[PDB]
């Protein structure tokens, strides 16, 4: 039974190859934290013990609202804490299989968070890692918060570039991801989606697909600028912020 300070360690709210992510609740107040435990010995067999270090200590510098805060690192012999803030409403992509697409309005406030959050990455992460669409959860206000807790591989119930073999510029297949991720939250599906997966390698390479009647010329001009197959055509954040549905109620703060 562990204990960080007032903190007990409960329920496995996320595991990966590198650890296991536990809730973690103050026992007077019922403040919880989430707690990432990673192994050293089993960091070590995987040869990414650097990578780690220079990602906790990138962490340690990072002060976005749409991004888990790290508070406090603990090493032992052993095993390295990190006690992170709690999210408690899973993943986005879960939310929307479950409930179905979300309104306009509500989808321009989540992706306006969420393009921020990714903007914040770009300029102040020194590696680059690119964005995993399961990494975006949200939190209690039904605020996104981009997260790395390995949620996606608990069960109870690519961009044309990753598949072209070649290497890329981390920040274009970032704008490719956060189109999925657009479409997803404003359609409730996938763009690219099919069972036959030579099919789906065909479709995400031919760049064509569907959108509903429902949405307005506005928004499929931008969602076709972001999903570009040709890097060299494709949005960057900057045209993002230009871009007339994307403007539309943005706050300031999101991009200073």
């Amino acid at each position: 039974r562990v204990k960080i300070g007032h903190y007990v360690l409960g329920d496995t709210l996320g595991v990966g190859t590198f650890g296991k992510v536990k809730i973690g609740e103050h026992q007077l107040t019922g403040h919880k934290v989430a707690v990432k435990i990673l192994n050293r010995q089993k960091i070590r067999s995987l040869d990414v013990v650097g990578k780690i270090k220079r990602e906790i200590q990138n962490l340690k510098l990072f002060r976005h609202p749409h991004i888990i805060k790290l508070y406090q690192v603990i090493s032992t012999p052993t095993d390295f804490f990190m006690v992170m803030e709690y999210v408690s409403g899973g993943e986005l992509f879960d939310y929307i299989c479950k409930h179905g697409r979300v309104e306009e309005m509500e989808a321009r406030r989540l992706f306006q968070q969420i393009l921020s959050a990714v903007d914040y990455c770009h300029r102040h992460m020194v590696v680059h890692r690119d964005l995993k669409p399961e990494n975006v959860l949200l939190d209690a206000h039904m605020n996104a918060k981009i997260a790395d807790f390995g949620l996606s591989n608990m069960m109870s119930d690519a961009a044309p570039e990753v598949i072209s073999g070649r290497l890329y510029a981390g920040p274009e297949v970032d704008i490719w991801s956060c189109g999925v991720i657009l479409y997803a939250l404003l359609c409730g599906t996938l763009p690219f989606d099919d069972e036959h997966v030579p099919t789906l390698f065909k479709k995400i390479r031919g760049g064509v697909f569907y959108i509903p009647e429902y949405l307005n010329r506005s928004v499929a001009t931008l969602l076709m600028h972001m999903l570009q197959v040709d890097p060299l055509k494709r949005a960057t954040i900057k045209d993002i912020r230009e871009h007339e549905w994307f403007k539309q109620d943005l706050p300031s703060y999101l991009f200073p």
